């Protein structure tokens, strides 16, 4: 990284800049997830954008994922899993292992790297100050929806106390969990949950770490993938992509849909993504905008 | 609890009043654990204990244990333990263990309960915000002093941050967890680490719930129950108790010798004992002053 | 009081946590007079349930009264009534005497009782810092209604000044005296000040400390004591009450009426009756909600 | 007021403008009593200076005397008087009557006048707000002191309250009377307590409204009439004054010992002397420093 | 001025009173040119009013002129003027010139001379912190309105910022130069731009200081000049006056049209003019309200 | 700058948080002058780069000098100069010029840059606000230092209100003039003027643009240009450099000694020198640090 002459390190910092204008002081809410969230080096790079961001006067809030280390403690606990459709019944045994897992493994993973930069990470469930609630929801299998047990949506969310963490300088790390309108706990899934969190705080950008370059239309055409695409082009195509794109995609929509006024699809395989999707052109991501 | 004339409803009422003075606005930790913690009813009545406490303007910090749930969990998984003494060393697998049910588990469902009155607690561990630093403890096992793995005793303590995170209204349930200063978590005996927060946060009163009725000068003499003893007289007399006892006498000793004025040894079978040992003269525990 | 199990002492404690929710960081407006503060028993626990409120961040405010006190001066100064109906006109000259026992006895003495337990209270007149004005008003005597001198109705109240002053952490003691547009004070009678007061201050609660159980329909069948009723039916029976009654239940209705979800008549004659009406379902008062 | 030409009303009010500078943003305490406290047109011109000051941003306290009106107050209560040396004792009687004409007539005076100007007025004594505290006093009748009631000093002041009060933008008006260390409230010498309350409150100055042109050497002798005098030359010709300007005198002495930059004794026959001896050189008045 | 009783210096100070009250925690915006800029004596009373104004806790805005110095600069510097009408056409080269003399020379005098009292003054054009932006204005001359070079009238004003600066105790010293909305710079009519700022900071009164008595109705006949007069009356005989006075009355009106009470027209060739219009009855200015 | 591969302005770009997190919400004064003054591109990229430092929350503040546009405004006015040594005596004609240009032109211009950015830059001397004073400095030419009109040194700088107007998000541009104790008005060196000010605000970086690469210990030695350097060695070979050099090497001793933990000699010819001096360790700069 010493080759390259210094005049051309001052251009590409220079050209940050109008993004540093339109994200100083504003809300960005991350979905973190997937190879950015299993690969060491992915992993700090992450850490260490979300200390960049907040050492720019840049307010990140990072929701994060777990299904396969949920699986796995499953597992490793001999619970057997019943199965409707291809979703999981999470019973009441269930939800401990996964908010345990959630909150007290991969949440704390985050927590602890991030603050190796300075004291800015706080970890928190919709249980920790009433922060937000989940309403049960419902699945779809193959014609009747039905009840998979304590999975649910994002219902409300405490905007103010929120916020006044953030304010007061803090990167929250939420694991998504919150209670029902009775304090009992749901599961909610996370991509969905970092849209109603944005959606919520006002956020200016909503980035969702995925496992791929980026949106295809066609896929696996290359000669398919887009750059940016509105909200009513994205309605009509959702019912044809791959089945680990519809939950990233219905976030975007949900999110933008609802006045955030942009979502991002980006490659958790690029070291450093959140970085060049925020103060670079040269992104390889998906723009989700209105229209 | 209706036969009761009101004329003396009124009088244990009015009979609060000097300990409402003594404490309002004033920090209060309380180490949490033992059958408070493990029976439904004196666990909904703690948590209704701590709301009572922040509804009367006063602020109550919580310190867990989980010894217990811990050894339940390892056996769960199947994971073996080796022994120095009678300690468990702690490996880094154990320690993931140890942090997801003590974070994961244990402090969730006080966070529930208490939360059930409103907007109140929070759960966190030294981890989050660098609230506070472990160091490596040794032990002593019959003879030379000896290392057990990822254990700690609380090293520094963020006082500006935890304070405000209390003046904003919120209870800390913590979960003694910390890294050291090269950002490895420790395990941190949640007895000693109550009598630290106490200390640094400058509490009026540290509480610690314990399995027993108070103190005994000679057990199991039932005439040798003390009401309140000094520091001094309670280093003298510590090389006699049963090995359960010593944690919770060196914790009140650490944080009376620190300018707690007063730690109180209280007894978690009784409903409500917190509300008996703060607001009322008929409390069974045993006070401990300095001198 | 020492021969009460202590695990009832809590349940009692514990009993008060609905009200101290729901009264936490809130206004209670108390009118207080007849034998609560005569009595030098009843007038102690009086302050000493006023300092209790404010150890639990709830904001009292006292309105006071004295008919009987400044009766007693004048016959002392030998000055002669006039008197129309059964009112005593009140001559610039009654006023004065009306003003300096008012504020300088009867307000003193509160404030010193309460002021034994801290610098809480403060006294004050609509005079001070322009807080509330006065209007003119006539009387109805067995028909022609007509003028009895400086007596008034309070006009309007300087709201964001009285709860910065409540906000402040002080017990205001009010005593009844205004000024009206032109400058000239009035004495206003207590109970309907106090319910004026409570409207503007937007309190949860006003309390009439009064000498009998509570309101009865038939007086005196004993089988007629009522404990709630809307405004509605209180505005029907009205018309029946003895003599005394009627600025008390007048007072209830225009609060009430006014956004105060509850005016509560008690009776003065019981030690500490404001901790009873407020921490305590056993109350004798009687409570009066819209409908 | 008219046929002055107007570029000589300019440069009096030009001439203001290096006390403006002086005072502003400070603490002024008044001692207001005598015959600019007796005559109507005196009483409005001090009542609209007072005004004045808080209109430039100045801070002024008015501590207030009343002697006569007690004395008369205790002739129509027809309460004979005891007398040691020249002194009637306070019995606690005549601390009530005391109290009661203080705070609840001639405070209430002042507090009227000076709010026909705004919202400015409040009126208390040491009890409110345990603003201050009295010693209980001896005198020192032609040889032996003696003890003559429930006559003090000052004894503590609560500077932090007195002055939020200020900052507040309120103009106190002081009766003097406060508890001692038991809750029994004495009077206190209104000059002396001036004296305490300007020393406490770090007032620029002091003002004394007086019957007199000012301090005479050798009255009557005209031609030794002082303007200006040091304390240390203040206290050796202090035994050789008429008594009624020893309490005067040893005020100012008292707070110019004790820090306050100049205390001044003025004369309170002259309409508007606090402006003059404020914002003019012209003023008849005598100022005390220290040396 | 020693001559003059000090019972009369007395009265023009109480005088004062009405005044203050009225304009305490006020904006007044000063249009300040002329010979009170000129004449060495009347500059330092003008600068000696703003600090009285200041230390009376009212808020002055000081928007200065400079025509005849730009002229002299001009000429020092052999720039040759181009005249369209009687208008100099404010060329790229034009325009730094006035803008050099405007804010760096005649601004600087008076931020001097008014810090000569206290830290008080601080210069600024439209340009700094964008408090102002302007867009460009053509004239009429004897028919086709016309571009004359860079001159504009005010269009946006940042009231915020102004009235922060201005709370902050800062006394604002406009040089009339601000950016058009791409950022190039124009110069602003003083008068004009005087009644802009009044209007956005909802000033209580515009002072524009001018080198005459005041408003003739039929100039020149002496028992024409008017004490007060409507905008609409102001309206119907603008089309008569002298050249000179045009952009005062201009001025005037579009500042009392839009909102604020008052705007005066008062001599500056008056020593101490501001404080005789604001402070006094018997001032020579001439008085617009709306009508 | 398209051909470059993204995962490369990645790193650039994550290379620059440590001197992010060394550097947010610290003080950064910048002298500017020379080329990166007088070229158009390099101004912009200057301006751009305060920009850059304010929407990151680091606090730049713009010290500028201006000696060559002073100069050719004396000639264009045909203001004869008067020399000692190679020093011109600045009269008080020749200061009314340099004020002029250095506030009046040479300011605006770096002021209009910025704020096409938002409004961030405010121009100031030290006669805004009294923010600091100067003393009249005498030089020496060959022996004897002498006297040399209006110029002057740095005296008191008032640190509160300057940290008020950058904590308020300003970016100050400073035109080195200032009134001596007795209100005349002094001209300042810049590059002197820069240290104070670092000194005074307890900045974490002074930066000095200069024409030269950097340091160089034997110009005109290659082989000679050193990369850091401590103020004891600075001192020893400060008699042997350049003329240019000694006012740019004395600013980073007296800055450094007076406790800035580090001055910097930059290149200002390179486009965005302060970006890369900061946020990259591939500067030409040199270095100074205590020792
Ligand atoms: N709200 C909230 C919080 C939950 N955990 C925390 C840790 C530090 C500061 C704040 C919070
Ligand atoms: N408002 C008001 C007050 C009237 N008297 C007082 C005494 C202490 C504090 C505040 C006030
Ligand atoms: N806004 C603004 C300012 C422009 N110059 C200033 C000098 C001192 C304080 C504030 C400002």
């Amino acid at each position: 990284i010493e080759a390259l002459p210094t005049h051309i390190k001052a251009q590409v910092l220079a050209e940050a800049l109008p993004w540093l204008k339109q994200l100083h002081g504003k809300v960005v809410v991350v979905k973190y997830g997937g190879n950015a969230m299993t690969d060491d080096t992915l992993r700090r790079a992450f850490a260490a954008d979300m200390a960049f961001l907040r050492n720019c006067g840049i307010h990140p809030v990072v929701v994060h994922g777990g299904g396969p280390q949920i699986t796995a403690m499953l597992r490793r606990l001999g619970i057997e899993g019943d199965f409707k459709g291809g979703f999981r019944v999470t019973t009441p045994e269930v939800l401990d292992v996964a908010r345990m897992v959630l909150f007290g493994q991969v949440g704390r993973e985050l927590v602890n790297l991030i603050n190796a930069h300075g004291p800015y990470a706080v970890g928190i469930t919709g249980e920790d100050a009433q922060l937000f609630t989940a309403v049960r929801r419902s699945v779809t299998v193959d014609g009747v929806a039905t009840d998979i047990g304590l999975v649910g949506d994002v219902d409300q969310v405490n905007t103010a106390a929120m916020l006044d963490l953030v304010a007061a300088g803090r990167i929250p790390v939420v694991s998504t969990l919150a209670p029902d309108a009775d304090g009992v706990v749901h599961n909610i899934n996370a991509d969905t949950a970092a849209a109603a969190v944005a959606e919520a705080l006002g956020a200016e950008k909503l980035l969702m770490l995925t496992d791929i370059d980026g949106l295809y239309t066609r896929w696996p055409d290359r000669d398919s993938l887009v750059s940016e695409i509105d909200t009513g082009t994205l309605a009509q195509l959702l019912p044809t992509l791959e089945s680990g794109m519809v939950p990233k995609v219905e976030a975007c929509l949900r999110a933008v849909i609802g006045g955030v006024p942009s979502a991002h699809i980006i490659d958790g395989r690029v070291t450093h993504c959140v970085l060049v999707e925020l103060f670079t052109d040269a992104g390889t991501g998906t723009k989700v905008v209105r229209g």
